[PDB]
């Protein structure tokens, strides 16, 4: 069972659902801004070939998106698609290595070939179905490459924060980034992974100077969704919740992620 | 049997060997002709270190992607280059990027942060005694390009060895996706053959129709890289490479820039 | 009488005030207006910003990005703070050019660099109305300041409050037309309001006049967080005058799409079509 | 006397003559000479260039690339084609600075710009010795040329077969100071040897003075593709008046890395 072929974003979308930086002004009380101008991260709902087109127009120069969604995906024309399984739970606990190699295999069998047939929810056109072909099928990697954008996966399950080894990669990963290296995160619908990380960026500079709360309600006021919003979907928001308080400590005691990493910290007892 | 892990290029080499542009001056033989080679936004080079490929972006133009053309698995300890060094380098024999990227993103977890890891050196890479190196960080050069906000595209050509035609076929419309701006660097081991292949294909789908096919070769050579026309198992393999490239000089000159026909499409006109 | 030497920009202001990009949402005052073509304009605005306010707007521009100053005034930069020399209702340099107006304030720069004691006058809104002492200090053009930084810089002389001449006009339309399409322009005066948000308005109608009603045009960039161009005698002669040349701007764009085939003034001497 | 229009490039022109970065390969005349801190440089050079040969050049230019003009001789844009306004030895606007030059330039060039029959002189290396007669055509300054590109501008006047002025010097050195660690400089003059050669010298001088000796950051300069500095009564004064100043900024270089603590001028003022 590799899930039902389901359309994330038709090829004739422009700039994707939920999309933000770090300019963007606050909608409303209103919480701390120190540090946020300076983060160099945008995040957005998932975009069509034309959208990413569109986003790279304002990208500045060394921008990577950051594609953090485990379910197998891709584009069909410029069509952004995925295959959905129950809860969106595609690939369950595999990392990003082996997700790219599963998707890329489902993206081949769909390549330039007529009467494939891809659902649609109300919300994205629904609920009559696409019938789309021939076309191009391509992985996101792909797509970004040919635009001369960076990419990087992280494999984060739907409604769920991020696994230890997927926080450690990226805390590393951005460790390494030179200071003018952008971040694009992106998720299916750029609300609770996209917004989680954005956070997690935020943190890795601001937690020792912004109080937890004024972090997430500024992430929110960006245009993300609101983290402290916490029963199998709340369950995992609450987990999620406890993650993002319990990272918050790590990036106080470990500004930037050093002089200690995520998984050091942690097997160290969180001094 | 996966091969000898061996040292590409050591943590603190920096422009990696055979590096060149588009723009650098032709070392003649005849000087071929210069008509449309300044223009191809391409360059090339051998495997670079980490610190390599941050020097080689302090000159990259905006949107710049690393291509990168090796089969076998390879990657980064630390700063330095390394691979899977089969007989003859031929890893993941007949296998396509997917499964390469997956293959070597094992490979590399199991010399993550691990002490004493041996590394082959030969003796023109300051051999024949190893390198013992460890704990450090290893990463695909996927990351390691996404962690400079470069583009990335890995393409399974084996060494010594042209492209298969499905590697063509998709290079060929990933060519056609590019916009205006989009600069394509080029490597493989060595920068030799595989390297100078590329750039060459990158000639053609340009230039075809309006160079001579031995100026195309004649120049790539001028330019830095290896001479495509010297052509026993070696021998056999630089023909069939020769000869491929005879072939796509064809194709490109019937189909400029890679239209109307694609690669594959056209070969189906043959008699 | 080259003006009281005053305060546009503190060194240790950060995003400049009504900073905005066309990607920014829309907050309607009236129905929201057309967003069609507005994305895609590669356009950006702003107020006069400090030497870190340019250098934190920089992370977030692309490539190959260009500093558009509309000021006609003279200014520049005492170290970090963004200076100029006002005079009344800041008429400086009043009907001269960019090239006159380079050469002028290049000089009026020049006599304060690096000199202690430099008495610069502060209106309340900008942390007066104590004046503010600085020096020694370098002192440099705009111009320069983006160059220091690798971004692209041109100067158009608009008086405050008024609207571009028609030499500024043409000079921008055939800048427009030789852009390739991958520059992006980011204007700003010293409010990043009136003469900001004109030329927001002339790049917005230079690629959408013939497919977006002018008044949509004119709503969405007050929307996008510019001022309101179809909003004191004097000064409100001024702003009529503006409107009336936006009007006949938005005819000139419909008639001749991204400033082609006829250029701003050979359309007015033809009698507008 | 403003001088007679003369064509620096035509428009058909495209690479300049004597491009290139310093990631070039060196060319040996002699032993190749040292290589450390070459690479790291961010910095180019060439001649002047036709509006196609910018925009070719900007293909391969990085992210935030600045052209930096050296010419104190007024000069612009006639269409494609890049004109200068020539002196006798090529002397324009003689002691002037480079707010006084841009002005003085740009109401030149205005006074040719959409006009008919300009007669463009043309020297032998440059089609000549029969002038182009040309117009109407846009005349622009190359500031607007860069910024129609996306390019950053600055412009130092520098006398042909001249070192920089103390005044200029001072200028460069801050205005180095200033840069953030991403920003590239592509210096040009007409020719791209004197004074290109002698800032892409000073460039290397700021980083690498204190650990490459003299002989090898003149020797590598001329490798790269550059002139002789190193190397007609008034023009050797002249050539040994730069090499003398290349010998000071380069002591200053070594006792003041990078151009701190002290600018030149303040380190001149040290002298006995
Ligand atoms: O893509 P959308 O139609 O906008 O749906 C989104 C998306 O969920 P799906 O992937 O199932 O579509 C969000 O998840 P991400 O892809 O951004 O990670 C999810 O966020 P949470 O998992 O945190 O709940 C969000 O839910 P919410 O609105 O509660 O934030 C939900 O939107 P809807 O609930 O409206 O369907
Ligand atoms: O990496 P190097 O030590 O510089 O060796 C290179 C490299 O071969 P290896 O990968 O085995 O090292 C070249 O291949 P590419 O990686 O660039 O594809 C190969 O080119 P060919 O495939 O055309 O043989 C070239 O050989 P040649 O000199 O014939 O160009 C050979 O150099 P050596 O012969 O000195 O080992
Ligand atoms: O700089 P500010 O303190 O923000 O004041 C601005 C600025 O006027 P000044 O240049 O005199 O400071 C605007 O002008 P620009 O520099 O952007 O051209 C002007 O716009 P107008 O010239 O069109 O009147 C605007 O006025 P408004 O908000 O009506 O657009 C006015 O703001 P205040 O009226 O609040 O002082
Ligand atoms: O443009 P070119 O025809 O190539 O001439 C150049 C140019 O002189 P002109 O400006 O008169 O043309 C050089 O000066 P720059 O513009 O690069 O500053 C000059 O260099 P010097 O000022 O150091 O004399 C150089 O002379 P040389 O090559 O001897 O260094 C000379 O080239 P030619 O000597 O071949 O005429």
């Amino acid at each position: 069972d590799v899930g039902v072929l389901t359309l994330d974003a038709p090829a004739a979308s422009a700039l994707p659902h939920r999309f933000r930086t770090c300019f963007f002004p606050l909608t409303a009380a209103v919480p701390s801004r120190e540090g946020l101008n300076g983060l160099r991260v945008s995040g957005s709902s998932q975009f069509s070939l034309a959208g990413l087109a569109l986003m790279r127009e304002q990208f500045p120069p060394r921008a990577v998106i950051v594609d953090l969604r485990r379910e197998s995906h891709g584009f069909l024309g410029g069509n952004a698609v995925s295959w959905r399984l129950p809860d969106n739970q595609g690939n369950p606990g595999r990392d990003a290595a082996f997700v790219a190699e599963a998707e890329a295999a489902l993206l081949a069998a769909i390549d330039e070939r007529p009467d494939i047939v891809v659902a649609r929810e109300a919300r994205r056109g629904g609920p009559t179905p696409l019938t789309l072909g021939p076309l191009p099928a391509v992985s996101e990697a792909q797509a970004a490459a040919s635009l001369g954008l960076g990419y990087l996966r992280l494999a984060v399950s739907d409604h769920t924060r991020p696994d230890d080894a997927v926080v450690e990669r990226f805390v590393r990963f951005s460790r390494s980034l030179p200071p003018d290296v952008w971040l694009h995160f992106h998720s299916r619908g750029g609300a609770g992974r996209t917004t989680t990380f954005m956070t997690l960026v935020d943190m890795l500079r601001n937690a020792p100077s912004v109080a937890f709360e004024d972090i997430i309600a500024r992430q929110k006021a960006l245009g993300g969704s609101d983290l402290a919003k916490t029963p199998g979907r709340d369950a995992l928001a609450r987990q999620r919740l406890e993650f993002l308080r319990r990272f918050y400590e790590y990036a106080r005691a470990n500004p930037g992620g050093a002089p200690l990493g995520w998984t050091a910290w942690l097997a160290g007892g969180a001094k």
